[PDB]
């Protein structure tokens, strides 16, 4: 029907080129290549993280595209770099991370009963036998940090492998690209394991996408994925104008792409063979992440303040001043929640924390606060209320 290749719209499709974040991909690729193309092997550890609470902003895509580029460029010089991708949500312990990494190399290394260290040794040996290099992406890295099943000392040996496990010929052949959801992963590493954190040479922060970038991203999906007659620029603008973070949206490329997908299948299902504006607009309106586990981690008192900031937004008065907020907070704790209001000192810590979680923006002129514009205010009020109820009962 409308599609010339539907797989261009699947969640792990990686485009043959990047048109947004291209420079960041080159910079990352170059740090690896600089070490490798100068005969110093592969050993760098770098990280990609995103804005706090933002999803679908290219963390995974950038990391995989970059490694892909390192591999193409190294082959022009005849080198051989293998790629291994591990999502650390999908792996409780280092033993599991490691056996996933060997599965991907294809090397015949027996992992039954082998300690994490020993698997790493066999890996180092096979890379030496073969004359190969291995660039490892560890995605959702933050889950490797909040995991009692993985010990500080282990991450240490993993991320400092060439100091702990030297190769036969002294050629370092393993580098790392860590991908974490946000800066807290770094904050945590600094406070808990600064000897591993210090190994990270380059940290790259991915922000949410502006409308212009989303437009560029949708245009590349249309070109590769849609038949040329099916779409028009304006169709795509309709998506990017709403989702752009400069326009009050998510800035999520995942959401934008899924909208365009949906609009196309909505056309097919009707018997149309091109898009129309109605279908695109339709798609945008049936097509937003609120992570309850983040809220559940918050104390009742933060949750009460979050709620109040949210309702001030829902009633068309976006931006509430410190004074009124405090008043409503004292008012609200006692009457609505039957808890005594916390003192000023504790209160300010709570407001700060909400801000640092990106849930609320704060601006002076005496402080003004608002819900993050991209947050659905009534969905959040709902979620928040139930969490307060559950914490109290407990
Ligand atoms: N610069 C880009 N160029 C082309 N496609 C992109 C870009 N950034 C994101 N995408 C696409 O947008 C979708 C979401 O990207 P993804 O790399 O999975 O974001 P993410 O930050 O890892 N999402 P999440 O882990 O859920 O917070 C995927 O289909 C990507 O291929
Ligand atoms: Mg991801």
């Amino acid at each position: 029907g409308l599609f010339k290749d539907r797989r261009v719209f699947d969640e792990n499709y990686i485009p043959p080129e990047l048109r947004v974040r291209r420079g960041e991909a080159e910079a990352l690729a170059r740090i690896y290549l600089n070490r490798l193309l100068s005969g110093a092997g592969l050993s760098d550890v770098n990280m990609i993280y995103g804005s706090i609470g933002r999803v679908g902003i290219g963390k995974t895509t950038l990391a995989k595209f970059t490694v892909k580029r390192v591999s193409e460029a190294a082959a022009k010089e005849g080198l051989t770099v293998k790629q291994a991708y591990v999502n650390a949500f999908n792996a409780p312990n280092l033993y599991t991370i490691l056996s996933l990494i060997v599965r991907q190399t294809g090397y015949p290394i027996q992992v039954r009963g082998a300690p994490a260290l020993d698997i790493l040794k066999a890996l180092v040996d096979n890379l030496y036998v073969e004359n190969h290099y291995l660039l490892v992406i560890l995605d959702e890295f933050q889950s490797m940090l909040s995991s009692p099943r993985i010990a500080a000392e282990d991450l240490y040996t993993l991320l400092r492998v060439h100091e702990e496990i030297p190769s036969r010929d002294g050629v370092n052949r393993i580098g790392f690209l860590l991908v974490a959801s946000d800066v807290r992963a770094l904050s945590y590493m600094r406070e808990k394991i600064p000897q591993v954190e210090s190994q990270i040479g380059f940290k790259l922060h991915l922000p949410a996408y502006k409308s212009r970038e989303l437009y560029t991203i949708l245009e590349q999906r249309a070109e590769l994925g849609l038949r040329d007659t099916v779409w028009e620029p304006r169709h795509l603008e309709l998506i990017s104008d709403v989702y752009g973070e400069d326009k009050g949206g998510d800035g999520s490329a995942r959401r934008a792409i899924v909208a365009l997908k949906m609009a196309c299948e909505m056309a097919e299902a009707m018997g149309r063979d091109s898009l129309s504006e109605d279908l695109v607009r339709k798609a945008v309106s049936e097509n937003a992440s609120i992570q309850t586990h983040e809220l559940e981690a918050l104390s009742i008192h933060e949750l009460i303040i979050l709620r109040l900031i949210a309702e001030a937004t829902l009633g068309g008065m976006e931006w509430i001043n410190a004074g009124l907020l405090r008043q409503r907070y004292e008012d609200a704790s006692l009457t609505m929640y039957n808890v005594k209001p916390r003192g000023y000192t504790q209160y300010h810590i709570y407001l700060k924390h909400l801000t640092s979680l990106g849930l609320v923006d704060a601006k002076p002129s005496t402080t003004l606060f608002r819900l993050a514009p991209h947050l659905p205010a009534d969905r959040l009020i709902e979620v928040v209320d139930n969490i307060i109820q559950a914490k109290m009962a407990s």
